[PDB]
């Protein structure tokens, strides 16, 4: 594997939730250890499981992994770091300012942005400690910082300017005032990230058009920033020696082969390695090492049942939520189609390009975001100096900015949810709704269980379910309780003779049980489609069927 050759002292793995960042991190950690190298694996996931895979406990202290000499680990819990980070800002003014005030500021430090900034504070610590390279040859991170976070800390304005405490725009700039290291260390860290002699960035992806799109995006952003030592690792690829008998496995192998060959242009000139889809979720040194080789039904109702229940009231705001790529848009489309075929007036709204009983409102997120950014600039940038304006423009470059702008656009038609059905394929986070509420926002409507039905879409996989769970908890803090969960891309409810797909379908079981037993009131299982759910044809196939009853 090219990504394994000549790794510099700092190695970072980046990619969407569930692509396999941690697995590959551990497997690489082992490979290096067995070569006689001293390796430090840095676990950075919210609910770390690296200790589990290695059959021991790890913590905020560097401890050796007894089950593999040469390797040690360290956990950097991001939720805890965020907590301490927020508390380090608020505790000082606690008792000096009103409670509602300290309460509002605390909320401003409870979003994904504060977490990335606090996580960057930790990365900076490790990256600027030369002594570490005195003890190890390699330091491996199972997540990487975003281009957004790096930009923010490299902006001069972030150091010489300050932005008022308004309701819009700079909403997420609050964390900056929390940095306690000197400006020079953060710049040094970024310097270390941009040095190919010190840091190698590995983009983890899967052979899917949608995912490669995102990865290609990340690559460009991190490169313009200065990280040009990038490697592409395509994980979980299906071996042709499985497309043999079964028809689904053959359709999949085909879908991957097209993409694999039609890789986005930007990723083409990138050194690339592919890993194979393993039978069982790696859990030991043996299983993990096997990953780096060069050679190879649940009792849950169909989407149809969920929709029949959504259909009872005969109207309502239906919002699909979840992480990027889980299938929000497809479920939104599938739901809107079935509801319409049941004879109801349905208004589907989307933020992506794709009978008369159904109307579709397409919104371009790019222009909504710009209308928004433009608005926040006439409002706040008014008295900012140029450096500060750039800081404000980078803050309005946050994920949540688009999220907010698109919701505001949708809100234009939310008033129709009273007479009929309005289905949305994306929504802001709990944190963001709470923020907007303090500012416009139909908060009460979203919180009403009879008017709004929020659905959480996820995958029958560990990380996705975890991230889904956390989204839900955040929404609940905003008084919104998801009405049901949709587990998309399931091999369990799929027709396959392929021995490997069956072994994979069996891996989902504990994840699916998790959702039913601990995360959701209602659940729907959608199959991994043998085709691209692009036509209303295959879109109707996703739903399955629901037997009428009284
Ligand atoms: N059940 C399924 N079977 C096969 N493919 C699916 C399924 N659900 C989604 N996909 C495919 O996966 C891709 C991602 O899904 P989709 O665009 O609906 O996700 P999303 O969460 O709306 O994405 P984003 O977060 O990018 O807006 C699509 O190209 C789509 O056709
Ligand atoms: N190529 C692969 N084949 C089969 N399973 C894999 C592969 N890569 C990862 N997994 C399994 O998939 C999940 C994806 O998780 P993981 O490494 O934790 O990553 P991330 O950090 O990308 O969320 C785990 O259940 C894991 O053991
Ligand atoms: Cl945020
Ligand atoms: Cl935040
Ligand atoms: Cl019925
Ligand atoms: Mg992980
Ligand atoms: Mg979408």
């Amino acid at each position: 594997m090219q990504f394994l050759q000549n790794i510099p002292p700092y190695l970072f793995f980046t990619g969407k939730g569930g692509v396999g960042k941690t697995s590959i991190s551990c497997a690489t950690a082992i490979r290096l250890a067995e070569q006689g190298k001293r390796v430090l694996l840095v676990s950075t996931d919210p609910a770390s499981n690296v200790g589990q895979v290695f059959s021991q406990t790890i913590g905020n202290t560097i401890q050796a992994i007894a089950s593999v000499p040469g390797l040690s680990a360290l956990e950097i819990d991001p939720q805890a770091a965020a907590q301490q980070y927020r508390a380090r800002i608020v505790d000082p003014i606690k008792g000096v300012l009103p409670d509602d005030v300290v309460s509002s500021i605390n909320e401003q430090l409870s979003g994904a942005c504060t977490t990335e900034i606090a996580a960057f504070d930790e990365f900076t610590g490790l990256l600027t400690d030369a002594s570490l390279l005195t003890r190890f040859d390699h330091i491996i991170f199972d997540t990487a910082p975003t281009g957004h976070t790096i930009r923010l800390l490299q902006l001069p304005g972030a150091w010489s300017s300050f932005i008022d405490s308004n309701p819009e725009g700079a909403s997420c700039l609050g964390p900056m005032a929390g940095l306690e290291k000197q400006r020079e260390q953060y710049a040094y860290a970024v310097e270390a990230l941009s040095d190919p002699k010190r840091t190698r960035l590995v983009l983890v992806a899967r052979l899917q058009k949608s995912t490669l799109q995102e990865v290609a995006r990340t690559h460009l952003e991190l490169a313009a920033i200065g990280l040009k030592n990038q490697y592409l690792v395509i994980n979980g690829v299906l071996p042709k020696t499985e497309a043999a008998n079964d028809t689904l496995a053959a359709a999949i192998w085909e879908r991957e082969q097209e993409a694999l060959a039609n890789l986005p242009a930007d990723l083409a000139g990138l050194p690339t390695d592919t890993l194979f889809l393993q039978p069982v979720n790696m859990v030991g040194v043996s299983a993990l090492s096997r990953l780096l080789s060069t050679q190879p039904r649940p009792d849950i109702p169909s989407l149809s049942a969920l929709v029949d229940d959504i259909a009872r009231n005969e109207h309502g705001l239906i919002m699909l939520m979840g992480k990027g790529g889980v299938g929000k848009t497809t479920m939104a489309a599938a739901i809107a189609v079935r509801l319409a075929d049941m004879g109801f007036d349905v208004h589907l709204t989307t933020s992506d390009p794709a009978l008369n009983n159904l109307q579709v409102s397409r919104i371009d997120p790019h222009e909504e975001t710009e209308r928004y950014r433009q608005h926040v600039l006439e409002t706040k940038g008014k008295e900012l100096d140029e450096a500060g304006k750039r800081l404000l423009e980078e803050d309005l470059r946050s994920p949540c900015t688009e999220e907010i702008a698109v919701f505001q656009a949708f809100s234009r038609v939310i008033r129709e949810a009273g007479k009929r059905f309005v289905v949305m394929d994306t929504a802001p986070t709990g944190h963001t709704l709470l923020l907007l509420d303090a500012t416009t926002t139909p908060m009460m409507l979203l919180q009403d269980p009879e008017r709004t039905k929020v659905l959480l879409v996820t995958l029958p996989e560990t990380t996705p379910v975890l991230e889904a769970a956390n989204l839900q908890a955040d929404l609940e803090r905003a008084g919104i309780h998801p009405w049901g969960w949709i587990i998309n891309n399931s091999l369990s409810i799929a027709d396959t003779r392929s021995p490997l797909l069956r072994m994979r379908a069996q891996q989902e079981l504990p994840q699916i049980e998790s959702v039913k037993r601990q995360h959701a009131s209602r659940v729907a299982l959608v199959p991994v489609l043998a085709s691209e759910p692009t036509g209303i044809d295959k879109l109707k196939q996703l739903a399955g069927h629901h037997h009428h009853h009284h």
